[PDB]
């Protein structure tokens, strides 16, 4: 059902995370971890701080979809590990979050097309840089188009909460 997930998305911040290839995609599924430029993961670190549940919506660019959305569960992270993103440099991907996923299918642009984003000027929510906020409503709305991922269960990310 979507009542855990309606859960977690209560009062929620949404941010849109724009990556330049699969791959770092692909790695981030896999390890649950996110890196982003300076000027983003200082807004991350803030939203962390302020909200029950921040969550990063992720679209590749190019690819006309988003590719699922995840759960904060840290903030940024210096050392730890060197993750082997396919840097599109290192030095500026180094802060690792720590993230757990909520979906990781895909959805097309195409069925967010009626969803628009007022921190964006009302453009279309798949318009936007990578770390644009998504208002509350909007974002809501984002996430609940996307398949159900029956291989999550969201019990232990409302215990993070
Ligand atoms: C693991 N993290 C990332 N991996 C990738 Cl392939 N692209 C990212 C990531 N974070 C932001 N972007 C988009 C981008 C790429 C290059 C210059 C500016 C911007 N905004």
């Amino acid at each position: 059902g979507t009542s855990k997930l309606k859960y977690v998305l209560q009062d929620a911040r949404f941010f849109l995370i724009k990556s330049n290839n699969h791959e770092n995609v692909s790695l981030a599924k896999a390890k649950g971890v996110w890196s982003t430029l300076p000027v983003n993961e200082k807004k991350l670190n803030l939203a962390f701080r302020s909200a029950r549940s921040v969550i990063l919506i992720f679209s590749v660019r190019e690819s006309g979809k988003f590719q699922g959305f995840a759960r904060l569960s840290s903030e940024s992270h210096h050392g730890g590990s060197p993750i082997h993103w396919v840097l599109p440099s290192a030095k500026m991907l180094g802060g690792v979050f720590k993230i757990d996923w909520i979906c990781r299918r895909e959805l097309p642009f195409t069925k967010s097309a009626h969803l628009t984003n007022p921190w964006n000027e009302h453009k279309p929510v798949k318009i936007g840089r990578d770390g644009q906020e998504i208002e509350l409503e909007c974002g809501t709305q984002l996430c609940l188009l996307f398949p159900p991922d029956e291989s999550i269960d969201l019990y232990q990310v409302i215990h993070k909460m």
